[PDB]
């Protein structure tokens, strides 16, 4: 099984919580050394050592995605502590629904947060996946960036956006060995009304973070060597 | 025929030349008063007073989409001259094939330039167009908001979010008896032609006129129930 | 201004009611003169009365689009009246939700109605679509070839056939001057808190009328739409239903 | 980890050489007892003693999917050997450029061997996968289900069929616990021209039938068992054209 991350570095991005914790945890354990980062420093920190508790290589630290700052500190702390970068998940973004005439600084925002970061983010990382053979971006995008609602005005564009950037710099940074994939998760276990959105779900249940982890570990690992600019929808089989 | 514009109000960016320019005229010959913009005074100019011998009403103006003051202007100016605003043609865009390793700011302003502005243009013309019984709005989008290729980092992810800001405010604006669609231009007229039309089923290039009759019908009463699409007018192919 | 039918031929097949008889109707004001098909002859024939009523050219036919009989007779038909044959709406077709557990005659049923029919058209006329100089295929889609939905495994497997072979024989019957576009029609208009729910998710806040698939018709079929071929244009209100 | 296929009954169709064949070979090293079918006995057979010898269960029969004979004899073959139905992979397919002006007795045929055969494929495997708690569904598709090109009107028309018959059928039987997706393979290995091919794929080479056995293995197994109605494009980032 090619389904294991040995000799690989794992940056992930708001991996303090939920989908971005559970991708940590699960690359760790198939054997890459994880940084994790967040926008707020004890959590990643409280993550990373649980990490190593569990027997695995990590290191937290704190990045606001959006400050060249910070990222430029993630770049170079993954650097020194590991000496390359060879997984890059983008997990770090936000928004939500905003009222159309929002005021343009929520609709620069949404493209700065949720777009804008992690395009610099996989410039500053793409060169050293180069040298070291080969890399794997994973963009972790939103189901609204397919579909069309209401209040989706910004999230919806910026999400869409990187769905395409995805497929797009799957070109730039092919000759260099690198892979860009994105997830696209649906409703995650963190009641009629939950019950009422499982009517749309073919499954009957919920999602796990879980199965966003192992979505993008299959992305992120040799047996997805062969696989770019795609964007996998977990979701159950609905919206 | 409802595919005449009497009554109507039809504000075009980016329309001294090319797709803009000919949309002004067709949009002119249809009944419609056009205030043409664009970055350049004189060419805007020029192009109205060809309108206004031809037979049309129409006004001429600078504006950078991506100046508030300049966008602002263009709402006051088409309410002074003719008294509503019933449809936005944003035409006005740009960027090209930058590398991946491009600069931020140029990230930034393929978005500012080919998102943001029609957004914001969008954002004042809607409360004029609901006031006037309804209306259409038309983003110019590219065919890179659908096809993956090299070099399409800024271009192609800023058109990809045309396309779904186009999908998702048809949501918004819809209540407003507003119409939002996008036109996703080939390769236009003005042995790697060759090339172009062994991709072309219809072994010729298009004219700015097939762009300007798309534009006629959708932002038409022809058109009176499409919303959230995007056409794309290619020939039949990819160029 | 070319969104005017002048020196046209249209074939429109299951142009009884709704979505057939308004583009028959307005192809007809266009200038076309409307080789009206159905299933049934008497509407067909009502609706090509009526039409020569209005002022226009037309004729009545009954067409099972599955019987190649039928077929080669409305080819024919119209060809021995008006002399050439340039545009083909492809408006017949049937089916809808039907259990996973289908018998697979169903299952043959669904793409020989749906799709089939509609191809072994398209092969008849572009013939003479290719020799009268240019001609015009517009097949109408559902919505179900784009969305997914429970108890459509034919249906909407039919209907995204339709589309993909929309996009395709785009770029086959390209050189014979003939464009293939598809048209996916929403909810159609024929203390309702239902019809008020599935109008929730329809931006425009009403129902369309067969009228709004008509002119949509009409402009893919016009001279207008010259250079636009392999294309599925949604006429939805910007939702879904 | 859940990147396994223990307790897992499969039947895999068109596994003489290619796809199928590694597909079989690697569901089996999973752990799954997979049913090895195709057209010819002889290749079948040849493959399913390959995974016997490797350490798997296996068999290999004769499967032409169009044929209901064939249709219940392989269901009721993976039920006489292993008991269940878990996971059905039908690669099973093929076809290829034809004329516009094709005989009905051609378009039918694309229509009936890439999408009919699967379809009444999952039918029959549908009830013994809700008896077995649950299951996948794989269809191999084609990167033609979704791009454009000339004499596609059969291959792109059946693909694209095939592509939404997945993302629908996903509704009809995820009550039962099942999943069904699809992969759309590339240019697979089996030259300038080539290159030529390689200039719109990025990862500048071409792809092994491992990359679309381990694909299918993740979208058949329990890491994947909340996603469903799905066309996963394993491509390596562009499409390659012959």
């Amino acid at each position: 099984s090619p389904f294991h991350l040995n000799d690989a570095v794992a940056i992930v991005t708001g991996a303090a919580a939920g989908i971005g914790r559970a991708i940590a945890g699960t690359f760790a354990k198939a054997g890459a050394s994880v940084v994790v980062t967040d926008l707020k420093s004890e959590g990643a920190e409280a993550v990373a050592a649980a990490i190593r508790q569990a027997g695995g290589k990590a290191i937290g630290l704190e990045c606001n995605v959006t400050d060249e700052q910070h990222r430029e500190a993630v770049i170079k702390a993954a650097l020194d502590q590991f000496g390359k970068i060879t997984v890059l998940v983008n997990n770090a973004g936000g928004g939500g629904p905003k009222p159309f005439d929002m005021p343009m600084s929520d609709f620069e925002w949404a493209f700065k947060l949720n777009l804008f970061s992690l395009f610099r983010l996989s410039q500053l990382a793409a060169p050293h996946m180069q040298k070291a053979g080969g890399g794997a971006i994973l963009n972790i995008s939103s189901m609204a960036g397919e579909n069309t609602n209401v209040r989706m005005a910004s999230y919806g564009s910026s999400k869409a956006a990187v769905n395409h950037l995805t497929r797009n710099i799957a070109f730039d940074v092919g000759p260099m060995g690198i892979r860009v994939n994105a997830i696209a998760p649906g409703a995650m276990k963190t009641p009629e009304i939950e019950r009422a959105m499982l009517k749309h779900t073919p499954l009957g249940r919920l999602g796990e973070a879980q199965d966003i982890a192992n979505a993008a570990l299959f992305l992120c690992s040799p047996a997805a060597a062969w696989i770019s600019g795609q964007v996998l929808t977990v979701s159950g089989g609905g919206v």
